[PDB]
């Protein structure tokens, strides 16, 4: 499929809990290729899953370091991690091997509740 | 622009989720490049509900509905029949300029994470 190559930037980030586990959530502002914009909320573990999937096929993405909850989550972590996730999005969106996979469209399009 | 999207409800089965549920595979394409999503009857109904609260005119569009005990199976006749109504529904909302700008519809028809 092809809906053009999108733009995506992580703006706001949050730390909170789910299932009594600290989780980091990121609001991604998405746009079509240059009311054609929307925002999705994605957990760090969802970014990690996407990176795992894409990296199996395209190991160059190994060089892209993602944040980990191996450390509690603090505001410094949220700032750094949101830059790391933006570098990851920038790498994927500019890579013609990946930037129009349905896995990326699934990740960046609005989700059903 | 979702106004150029086509969505065909292609097959239907009874599926098990924890309740016997009616489930559909929807073939989406750009009618001006294709993918398929899996959607439960209740998700079609939820979409209709969202769109109808916002646009009460839609309340005349009739969806299939069930009143049954959760364990009770769904007959194949209802499943086959119900596809047509769900197709008519998708075509009506996809042709309304206002509704096809709805994020609810985009979430419903885009690939799922
Ligand atoms: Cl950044
Ligand atoms: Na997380
Ligand atoms: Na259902």
């Amino acid at each position: 499929m092809n809906l053009g190559t999108w733009r995506a930037v992580v703006s706001t980030a949050e730390a909170s809990e789910e299932n009594g586990e600290q989780m980091a959530c990121y609001f991604v502002a998405v746009s079509l290729s240059e009311n054609n914009h929307w925002t999705v909320s994605r957990k760090l573990i969802e970014f990690q899953a996407l990176h795992r999937k894409l990296t199996e096929c395209f190991p160059s993405l190994k060089k892209v370091q993602l944040p980990s909850l191996s450390k509690s989550i603090d505001q410094k972590f949220l700032d750094k991690s949101k830059n790391q996730l933006n570098a990851f999005l920038q790498k994927v969106l500019t890579d013609e091997r990946m930037c129009q996979s349905e896995a990326l469209y699934a990740f960046l399009s609005p989700s059903l509740e």
